[PDB]
Parts: C-alpha cells; structure tokens; sequence
C-alpha cells in the first residue's frame, strides 16, 4: 500500500518533531470543519484518526492549542500534528493525528432504537460516567466543549471505553468575556443558548450531557424541535414554565416575553416504568433552568446512579473487566477534592 | 359517519355565528402547537383543516388576531373559529377552521430529490411568485411570518395554487420593540437570527424565501447545519466572509468575533449548469448579509425570473391556465405602488 511520511510534532511534551509514517488512509468523516481520515501507523500498526482543517496563518488554531494541553483517558489524545497541502495552492492545512475509536454513542443508540430496544443500563452508566470525567477534566482548565452530542462521543465496543472528540467549538470561558450563543447542536442546547445569552458558563456542557442521558434512557431525544420555540415548548412540557428569576439566571433581557403556562410533568412519568429511580434523579439535577443549580461533572460522577460502577464485582456483559474508572488526578479533582472519598472506592488502585 | 355540529364565528366580517357541520375528521398534523385535523363540510362536501390549540386563560390568541385580519389568495383563510372542551379535562381549546390544501412544497421537493430529479422551473417560478405575494401582503400590515419553510407552503397539485400556512410564530414587528431571536426553523434562519439579534425586521422572511428558492433549484438545502456555527460556515462558503459593517447591520454586539476568511463562491458555480441565470440573480439579491440590501417581497415579484408568468401564453404543463397572479390590491401594492407597471402585465389590463 501507499506509505505517507511526514515530519510531525508530538502532541504533548517538548516540540521535537519526528518522522511519522502511516498507511491505509480512508475518509471516515466530512463536515463544515474539513475531513477526518483513518490511517495505520507503519511502525506499531496502531490505528489513528487524522483531522485535516484549512489553517490561516493570521491566527493560531484554537483547537490545536486546547488539544496540546489535554491528557485524559476519556478524551481522544493528540498524538502528533503537522502541516501539509490538500486541495488548493497557497492554502496550508493543519493535520491532527488523534486516537482512533471505532464507534459512536449516536450509532450505538440508533441500533437499539431501530431494534425497538433500549441500551442496557450498565452501558448508560459506563458511557455517562466516562463523559462526566472528560467534562470534569476540561472544565478544571476553564475549557467548555460547547458541542456535546452523541456523535462526539466515541466508543470502543470491546472495552466499553468512551472518548470525547471534536474540539472545534471548544473554548476557554473567562468571566466577563462574552461568548457566541450559536454554538451547540440542536436538541442538546441549554435554554440560555436558546435565549441568546453570551454570559453562559461550562454548565452548558452539563445540560447537553443530561440530554444525552435522557435520550439513552428514552430511546429518542428528550427535547426535539426544528426551531428554538419548539425546543423550549418541549423543555417547558417537562420542566414546567420557568419563573422570572429562572429566566433572569438564563438571559436577563428576555423576562418581558411570555411562554404557555404548563405545570411540571413528574420526571418519573417522563421515562418508561422500569427506569432506575437514580437515573431519573440524575436527569432532574442535570436538566435545571438555573445554570448554577445543575450538578458539576465531578458531582455527577459521585451520584448514586454510578454506584454499580464502584462495585468490586462489576464486569462487562462480554465478561471483561470494566475500563479505567478511578485513576483520578489532582487536576481532575480540583473543583471538589473531598469527592475522592466517594470517587475512588476502597478496592481501587492499590 | 359521525357528524360534529358547532356554532362558529366567521373568520372575517361581522360576528354573525354560523352553524357548521363537519364529518370524516382525521389527524393530518401533530406538533408542539397542538393538532391539525382534516374534515369534510357536511353540506358542500368541501375539505377544511381544523387547527386545535390550547386557549391561554391570561391573554387573547395572537394567531387568531392575525388570521382575522387576512384575506389573500396565497394564504390559508380563516373560515371560522370556535371554542371546545378538547382532550385534556376542564381546559378550553381554540379551533381554527382553515382552507385545506392537500400537498406541501416539502413533500413535492422530497419526491423529486428521492427520484434524483429537480422540480421543473415553471413550478419553481409559480411557487416562489405566490410565496412573495403572500409575504408582500402580510408585511404590508407590519406582520412577519417568522417560520417560512417548505412544510408551511401548501400546494394544490392540479391548479398550482400555493397557500402560506402556520401563523403560530407570526408577529406584528414594531420598530424599537425587541423580538425573540429563537423563532424560525433550522436551514431557513437569517444570519441576524443566528447572531441573536432582537431588532430584526420582516426581511428575515425574505432570507427564508431565498433559502426555499435555492433548495428547489439545488435539490437539497443550501445552508444545512445542526448548529448555528455550521450554518454560518455554509453561508460564508457561498456569500464570502461578512465585512465589519455587514456584521454591524445584522447584530452590532458580534463585530469583534472572527470567522474563517473565505472568498465569495461565484453563485453560477453553486447551482447545476442548466440553471436559469435569472434564478441565480434572484438568489443573490434575496440572500444578502445586510437585511436592508435584500429585495422586498413586492420587488422579488417584479424580478426578471418571473417574466414567463407575465407571458399571455403561459400554461401549466397539465394544460390548465395558471392560477390568479395579477389580482393585486392597493394594500398589497402599498410598499411601492409604481411596481404595478411591471406586476400587472399589458394583457391583464385589457
Ligand atoms: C461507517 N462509515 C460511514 C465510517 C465510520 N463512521 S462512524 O460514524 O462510525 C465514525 C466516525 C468517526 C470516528 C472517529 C474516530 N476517531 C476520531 N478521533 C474521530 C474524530 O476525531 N472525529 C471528529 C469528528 C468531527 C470533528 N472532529 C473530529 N472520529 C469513528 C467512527
Ligand atoms: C403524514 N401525512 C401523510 C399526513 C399529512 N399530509 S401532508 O404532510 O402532506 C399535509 C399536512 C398538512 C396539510 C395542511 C392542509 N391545510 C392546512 N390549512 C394545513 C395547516 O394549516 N397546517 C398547519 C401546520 C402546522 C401549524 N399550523 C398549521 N395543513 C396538508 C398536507
């Protein structure tokens, strides 16, 4: 097969470029951003993803700068980066050599939905926990992903490892600095984003994660709608009409406009009868109008819904051990170090 | 079959209640708003649509108040209105008895798209012209539809009559009064809406109409995207990067935020080779960053793309005469009365 050799910079550590050789290059995705390839490293035979985006030399690539800082088991790792040609002349392309993870939460959920089944709760627990760890980690650096959705949640079917991907919308959120309200994908947008707030926090990712949890439990999106109005109607049907203070906490200059007076639908009535009560309690605490009232990612990890993952006898349905779940760092725990007493169970990491 | 008899108020004119009897009630639509039924009037056998929404005890229904003012050949007419008990116990439902039109632009476009064909240009001309007349009319009253999309464009397959429907998001726009930015459906949203402007005008409907025209010509949406960021990338790819003044005209709070520097894609290169040059010129004049630079609906009617509709020999492909096209009123011409010299062709005067 065709072998491509490049001089690429390691993603972490010292800027010491090395020759990287890869083969079996196939397109695995396309989008507004550019293209995503799968390749096999000639050396190790290990599969990698190559995200290729057009780069302007007027400014530094924001995604590259965020990726260079990150090293977590639930986040696709930046292995190398290099510059190349691709489809123009004077146009330079930035290439991100990342961990390759073969499946997505989107594809897995759709299999179950099409087969009229729900994903077993053990996988809902494993996937959601790993997502909350990835979020606790990036938020500890002040970084908000801003595009949390099932398509950006990669899965290894055999190990049950989940890796967050796509840092194309990610941004370090600084208090008092305004941010664009048009980030985040339909169905997963926090109500503050729908109301056009520019003063939002990292808690928008927590709302998005709650939408993913509810969807994995329901078999379909909890807040669908092709417009913000329809999305808000779906939110109001479950949460009840937001109070004037709740509206003020989301977007201050939107208190005058009115919505239909709907009484709060009991959360137990939202989900099928055999839904674990702890799964419902987690949703209600993630899916809050007031951004400051939502659980933080680290607190969501410590929630009772994830107690089975902390059991020394837990195994995957395929008989394998669960993946790494307790290798917390000081960085990851920084928002609330006492939580480590729940997070790292007695049997873990000796 | 089951016969329902109600005492309803006529949609226009004096409050002289009429006894309305209907049969063969079927659900034709379901949504965040409520239900839309199809029914057959007992005496004429004529089909009607019944839009059943919940009546808010606090205020008067905005959609009903707008519908009561409208009487146009390209707008679904409010024939009658009445109140009922409905599905939910002890609450009041408003029932809007409307003209029933059997097809939608959405369904027709999807039939051609699935068959790998494009809708013949004569229908693109007929549908778009009738949509621009409906918009010239509502805008003459200061009313903005705010949800222009192929699903809200009803069609009669035999007569080629188009009727605008769904006034659930419609609002009278008053200068200096702020409006919600979360109206309008994905793909059809004006860039000002994406940027979260609350000072937008009726020209948001003109942008939406341009998206419908481009889509009928392309066979697919022109600006797709599951997020505002992706939609903006698609807009920038065609229109080119917006200038700081263009950004200021859309939303002034967004002047500082930077987008990727893309040169404007020539409009002729976006559509298939045999696309009429006049169709492309119409798109470019509807799909402008600056809201005030977009053609008004009445000016869009007067565009050269619609010259074939003004031909005395024009016929539908099925051999029938084209539907009513030149019966302009003083109300609908009010924005620019001199345009009547183009709009009402010499043969229509005779
Ligand atoms: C079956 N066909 C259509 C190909 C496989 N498609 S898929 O949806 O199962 C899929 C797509 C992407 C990835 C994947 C793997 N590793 C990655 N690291 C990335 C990645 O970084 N994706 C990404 C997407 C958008 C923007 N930036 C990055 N994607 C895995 C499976
Ligand atoms: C799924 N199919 C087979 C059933 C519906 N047929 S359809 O989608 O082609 C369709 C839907 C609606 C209408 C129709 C007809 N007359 C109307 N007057 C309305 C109407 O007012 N619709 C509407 C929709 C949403 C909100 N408000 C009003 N709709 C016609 C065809």
């Amino acid at each position: 097969s065709k072998v491509t050799t490049v001089v690429a910079t390691p993603g972490q550590g010292p800027d010491r470029p090395q020759e990287v050789s890869y083969t079996d290059t196939k397109v695995i995705g396309n989008g507004s951003f550019g293209v995503v390839y799968q390749a096999k490293l000639c050396d190790s035979g290990e599969l990698v993803a190559i995200k290729k985006v057009l780069q302007d030399k007027r400014f530094k690539n924001r995604e590259l700068q965020i990726m260079r800082k990150l090293d977590h088991c639930n986040i696709v790792r930046l292995r190398y980066f290099f510059y190349s040609s691709g489809e123009k002349k004077d146009e330079v392309y930035l290439n991100l050599v990342l961990d390759y993870v073969p499946e997505t939460v989107y594809r897995v959920a759709r299999h179950y939905s099409r087969a009229k089944q729900t994903l077993p709760v053990i996988y809902v627990k494993l996937y959601m926990y790993q997502l909350f760890r990835s979020l606790a980690y990036i938020h500890s650096f002040g970084i908000c992903h801003r595009d949390i959705k099932p398509q950006n949640l990669l899965l290894d079917p055999d190990t049950a490892v989940l890796k967050l991907c796509d840092f194309g919308s990610a941004k370090q959120l600084v208090r008092g600095e305004p941010n664009v309200s048009y980030i985040c994908s339909r169905y997963y947008r926090a109500p503050e984003l729908i109301f056009g707030a520019t003063d939002y926090t990292s808690s928008i990712d927590v709302w998005s994660a709650g939408c993913v949890l509810a969807e994995l439990l329901l078999g379909q999106p909890i807040f669908p709608g092709d417009s913000g109005v329809d999305q808000l109607v779906e939110i109001i049907k479950v949460l009840g009409t937001p109070t004037r203070e709740q509206i003020r906490e989301m977007n201050p200059n939107y208190t005058e406009f009115k919505f239909p007076q709907i009484k709060a639908h009991p959360w137990t009535k939202v989900f099928r009868p055999r839904t674990p009560p702890e799964a419902i309690a987690l949703c209600s605490r993630l899916l809050e109008y007031t951004p400051t009232a939502r659980l933080t990612p680290l607190e969501a990890c410590a929630h009772s819904f994830f107690d089975e993952l902390r059991d020394p006898n837990v195994k995957l349905p395929n008989g394998r051990d669960t993946p790494a779940l307790f290798n917390f760092t000081t960085q990851e725990l920084s928002s609330n170090p006492p939580l480590a007493t729940i997070l790292i169970p007695p049997h873990a990491r000796i």
